[PDB]
């Protein structure tokens, strides 16, 4: 197979900048101390891409977690806060929107590619945390 626009995305990623992270987890509903102890976490995501099949993988001192996806597919997913949600990630031009649902909430994250930055954006109703991933 050749080249995927979403190859943009691929390769190891580090957390350098993170804004109002714990306002968003509140909105989610995460507990004090997993939210204390996640607002900690400056974690790696290493993304890859084998056919129609993308991985991301998140490591931090938190939790390590994965999961991998076909676009379009719903599949379930375990939340590093311990959500058991159901998940579906979509391509809208160039980037990654991931819907989670759960207990009748949903909660959005996309993840784009700005410079050689991935930002990561997460909205819960009104509330919107963005963390922006530098190439480790
Ligand atoms: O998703 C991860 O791997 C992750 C890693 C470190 C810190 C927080 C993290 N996610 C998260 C935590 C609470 C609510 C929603 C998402």
């Amino acid at each position: 197979r050749g080249s995927h626009m979403c190859d943009a995305f691929v390769g190891t990623w580090k957390l350098v900048s993170s804004e109002n992270f714990d306002d968003y987890m509140k909105e989610v509903g995460v507990g004090f101390a997993t939210r204390k102890v996640a607002g900690m976490a400056k974690p790696n995501m290493i993304i890859s891409v084998n056919g129609d099949v993308i991985t991301i993988k998140s490591e931090s001192t938190f939790k390590n977690t994965e999961i991998s996806f076909i676009l379009g597919q719903e599949f379930d997913e375990v939340t590093a806060d311990d959500r058991k949600v159901k998940s579906t990630i979509t391509l809208d031009g160039g980037v990654l929107v991931h819907v989670q649902k759960w207990d009748g909430k949903s909660t959005t994250i996309k993840r784009k590619r700005e410079d050689d930055k991935l930002v990561v954006e997460c909205v819960m109703k009104g509330v919107t945390s963005t963390r922006v991933y530098e190439r480790a």
